[PDB]
């Protein structure tokens, strides 16, 4: 196997650091023999060279098993090697692949061993095959090539592959080359002949540079199995997903289930994972059996149904626009599809996130549009045209009245229920002929006890005692009280910016049962006007609820 | 001959991830970089450079914008202490200030061989087909604060005839731009800019018009009403109780006296003339600058922006919260992101003119919406630092 004639990549150690000096542990005779055999073969091939006694560095060697393998413990050298640039920013996604007339897979033979190592850095790769019972001096070698397990190998190989491919890519702009690890994926729209000719020209260019690749009878045939994907000539899919039928599910079983479903989510539309994920909440043992809930059984059933039949994705056509469609699956769950030609999907996906403790479908939909937008730029270098289950008017009302700079690129309403709506709207001005509730909450921070209440301009009053509470929980409880004893139209005055904030953002869902109860009330209401005052300023009705809730508390 | 650049001790070069870029923006950068390489300004690099700085393309011709925010922070001692450019107090007083892009000057001066690695950037690829195209600078890079710092001496000799001939023209160099101010009539001012463009033209280097003297306060506005409701007074006392934390001599005692008993919000309540006395007196304090607030050169500047609806935005610049050095407003086919980037740029240029430093922004937006979109509208050669905030609902109405 050749060692590429390319210019070496200069390697440095970390500033203030010298090479490893880790003592070789004595080995068994069988391990020493195995290593001697291995090392003399590599020495012949040019891979390693014998060194003198002057070299003071050392990295330990070991051998494991009918054939023997040599394992170098590069942990110490790796701790002293300079940092390298990140090999890759991401992984190619199948949906980003164009449909090519012919595609061939070329894997590089003994990749790392085919590329030289900086002459001035070779000294730090020094290792010793010990003598029987460490009696006499050992056999000393250093690497001439990129060693397996060393920190710079992935990076230096990739960089070497880049400089090599450079002149070929310049003279063949209509040829696709995917660089992945020690593989090269070559695609073109040439006729089955001039492509076969171009592959040999590539193979030959690579050989002139120490890199060996398979010939026609050894190169793989489609479908290509790569990274959990199946790449057929006119479609792609995920590899066979088989969901286990278990009597008892363990933490580990559900974890593997969730992972498999998540992976299936990229092409199979409608995959749900919330109810299964909920079972994984908390601290439970790998082998601990989790009984499924009704909701988890229902979600598993729907998922088995989705996966019953096989689904495929199509490839990318650069001359067509991408269309992204989103649907509300349920509570906090969003599902999307991306296509160019109606309903022939390139890919699919899901969004189920909790951005805060209080949110709404409008905020969730914009969060999903941003997630999809980013993804599209990564996969295709362009954003899609959205088809959203929200009316232009609902969106317009939200962005106009919300405090946050909220935006959505080119979109269109699509009537695919459940539709995204605002469940209630707060008043802009106080209501004439509605009772004004002044609300307050106060909790003692030693006892944890608090009081929640209100006073009205109609002389009405109420004070409820609460047990293991906070000032925030009491303030929210006070609002709930005022909503409960109110009637269709209310003006509410609070000194809580915290409560003001939650309610003002029009939440339709919360991780707080109290906030969900407030939502239930706000919906039933015809008109609500929420106003704010500074606390402890002796303000009108505010000083009155203050004295009432403070009594025996603060 | 290169000026040796040393990084701040203990910390090393920037290792900042590259953002996804659209097909159009990548092609624009590849074309730009191929050319800069041919011209020897940038060199293709090895994997042995662990450093990275993000790169973007802005706009009628595409231009490369390198985000040196992390490199700048890491070289602060160099461009600020060691090689600082003094900021003129006169610039903010000038009737006109023209901004000129002078960043093309930087590529005539080489970068210290031992600092070049710290300028690494990557042109990304679509669907990760290709490893990014990696490069580093051989010349002073545009967007790095160390560039005007080093070029300072060369800029001094280019401007010397112009300055000797025009002693009342203020010239300030901030990053890639030159800020040229005069108290002349607009025609004579525009004539003097053309004259300076000719001086710059003999050395290689090749307008945007501000009027700093016509920049005024955005006072905390106190309403002027016939009928005052319980709610209107409550809203007024809230606004004044908060202004009293900034401004010395604010009084609410008389307006507060009115808010007695648990009254209905819609109830019209007559005013007491002593309450009108306070109103008048507070309105007067609110129009004038804040007493006791001074710019501290060693402390960072903060800018806060609030969406007011109807395409209007309010902002405040301070160093210590609510101790406001400046307040203002930005008013607008536009969207919130486009509007927000426009306000960020206007506030930054005013901040450069007034203090010689960009503020760190508290943006009322989603990190992701901002990240994906900001480049679609960005026009400036610099990028300020920014945080993402959840605007308190009251800060919005007290600044309305
Ligand atoms: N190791 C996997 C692998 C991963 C990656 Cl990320 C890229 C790969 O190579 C392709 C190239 Cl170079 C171009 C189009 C492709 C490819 N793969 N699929 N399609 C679409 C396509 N066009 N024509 C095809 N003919 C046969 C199979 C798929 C085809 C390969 Cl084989």
């Amino acid at each position: 196997s050749p060692i590429s004639p390319i210019e070496t990549v200069p390697v440095k150690l970390k500033p203030g650091m010298d090479g490893p000096k880790v003592k070789q542990w004595p080995l068994t005779e069988e391990k020493i023999k195995a290593l001697v055999e291995i090392c003399t073969e590599m020495e012949k091939e040019g891979k390693i060279s014998k060194i003198g006694p002057e070299n003071p560095y050392n990295t330990p060697v070991f051998a494991i098993k009918t054939k023997w393998r040599k394992l170098v413990d590069f942990r110490e050298l790796n701790k002293r090697t300079q940092d390298f640039w990140e090999v890759q920013l991401g992984i190619p996604h199948p949906a980003g692949l164009k449909k090519k007339k012919s595609v061939t897979v070329l894997d590089v033979g003994d990749a790392y061993f085919s590329v030289p190592l900086d002459e001035d850095f070779r000294k730090y790769t020094a290792f010793t095959i010990p003598s029987i019972n460490n009696e006499t001096p050992g056999i000393r070698y250093q690497y001439n090539v990129l060693p397996q397990g060393w920190k710079g190998s992935p990076a230096i190989f990739q960089s070497s592959m880049t400089k090599i491919l450079e002149p070929f890519r310049k003279q063949n702009p209509d040829i696709v080359i995917y660089q992945y690890m020690d593989d090269l994926y070559v695609g073109s729209d040439l006729e089955i002949g001039q492509h076969r000719t171009k592959i040999e020209e590539l193979r030959q260019h690579l050989l002139r540079w120490g890199l060996t690749t398979p010939d026609k009878k050894h190169q793989k045939e489609p479908p290509f199995l790569w990274m959990g994907y199946e790449l057929h000539p006119d479609k792609w899919t995920v590899q066979p997903i088989v969901l286990p039928e278990k009597d008892s599910w363990t933490v580990n079983d559900i974890q593997k289930l969730v992972g498999k479903l998540n992976w299936a989510s990229q092409i199979y539309p409608g995959i749900k994972v919330r109810q299964l994920c909920k079972l994984l909440r908390g601290t439970k043992a790998l082998t601990e059996v989790i009984p499924l809930t009704e909701e988890a059984e229902l979600e598993l059933a729907e998922n088995r149904e989705i996966l019953k039949e096989p689904v495929h994705g199509v490839y990318y056509d650069p001359s067509k626009d991408l269309i992204a469609e989103i649907q509300k699956q349920g509570q906090g769950q969003w599902t999307y599809q991306i296509y160019q030609e109606p309903f022939k999907n390139l890919k699919t996906g899901k969004y189920a996130r909790m951005r805060g403790a209080h949110t709404n479908d409008v905020k969730q939909l914009t969060e999903a549009v941003q997630k999809i937008t980013t993804e599209s730029i990564v996969i295709w270098g362009k954003t899609p045209k959205f088809k959203l289950p929200i009316q232009k008017e609902t969106w317009e009302t939200w962005w106009t009245e919300y405090w946050q700079a909220t935006w959505i690129p080119e979109w269109e309403f699509v009537n695919t229920p459940p539709l995204v709506k605002l469940w209630y709207q707060l008043e802009k001005e106080p209501i004439v002929g509605a009772e004004t509730f002044y609300v307050d909450g106060a909790a003692n921070r030693e006892t944890k006890l608090g009081k929640a209440g209100y006073v009205t301009n109609r002389g009405r009053q109420k004070v409820v005692t609460l047990t293991d509470t906070t000032n925030q929980k009491t303030e929210l409880q006070a609002i709930y009280l005022a909503l409960q004893d109110s009637g269709l139209e209310v003006n509410i005055v609070t000194d809580s910016q915290y409560a003001l904030g939650i309610i003002q953002a029009q939440p339709d869902q919360s991780e707080s049962e109290l906030v969900n109860q407030i939502i239930e009330q706000l919906i039933k209401k015809e008109k609500v006007y929420l106003a704010w005052v500074p606390a402890h300023k002796g303000i009108g009705g505010n000083e009155q609820v203050d004295k009432l809730v403070s009594a025996g508390i603060r």
